[PDB]
C-alpha cells in the first residue's frame, strides 16, 4: 500500500481536478511514475464492480490508466494555461466512468 | 541553529493530493486531539475576531481555496460575523457532539452592516478549549 508509506496527514485525499489529470497524469505518462498511483488495466475485460479490488488504492473512487464492452460502455473542453488539451460514461446502473493510454476515474452513484 | 523546517508541507505530495478533510476527521482528529492536547503541525492558532477576513490567508500555513485555523455574533476588524441558516450536527463514534455553525462577513456595524463573500464553518465539540474554523471565500 503506496499511501501509508507517504505518512499521508488525517484528511489529506487525492481531489485531483480535470486540469491536473491531463498534465500530471496523461501528458506525463508519455515518458513518464516514481510510485504508480494508477496503474494500467485493460479495462474492458471487466465488468464495473471489481476494479476497485484491482485499483492500487481508493476508498470511493478508482484512477485506471487503459459502446464498448458483462455488458457495456457531453464531454467538456479541458484547458491548462488558457490552451487547450474528458467524457462521461454509464454502464442501467450507478457506475459511472470519467474518460480523459487514456485516463479513466471510475465510481459508484447514489 | 542548524536546520529547523519551516510552515507547511514537507510531505513530497504527489501532485493531485489536497487537505481535503471531512467533518468527521475536522471534529475527531483535528478539534478533538487538539481539544485532548496533541502535535506534523498543520492548522495555525490565530485569533481571528482580531481580523478582517481577507488578511487571514497569509496567516494559513497553506491552503489554495480555503484556510483552516484553530482560533480560542461577534466582531472583527472593520465589521461583523453573521451567523446563518443553520447549525448542523456532528457525531462521531463512540462519544463526541460537535456543531458546525456557519457565518458570513459584514462591513460595519450590527444591523444592517454590508454583506460580504467571506464564509466561515465554525467546529465545535459540545462537552458537559478551541474552535475550529474553515474560511473561503464565495464563488
Amino acid at each position: 500500500d503506496p499511501l501509508t508509506q507517504l505518512s499521508l496527514p488525517p484528511g489529506f485525499r487525492f481531489y485531483p481536478t480535470d486540469e491536473e489529470l491531463m498534465v500530471q497524469y496523461l501528458c506525463r505518462k508519455a515518458a513518464g511514475f516514481s510510485l504508480q498511483l494508477i496503474a494500467e488495466i485493460d479495462l474492458y475485460k471487466f465488468d464495473p464492480w471489481v476494479l476497485p479490488n484491482k485499483a492500487l488504492f481508493g476508498e470511493k473512487e478508482w484512477y485506471f490508466f487503459s459502446n464498448r464492452v458483462s455488458g457495456y460502455w457531453t464531454d467538456k473542453i479541458i484547458s491548462t494555461e488558457g490552451q487547450r488539451v474528458k467524457k462521461a460514461l454509464v454502464f442501467k446502473t450507478n457506475w459511472i466512468m470519467h474518460e480523459y493510454w487514456v485516463l479513466c476515474r471510475i465510481y459508484k452513484k447514489q
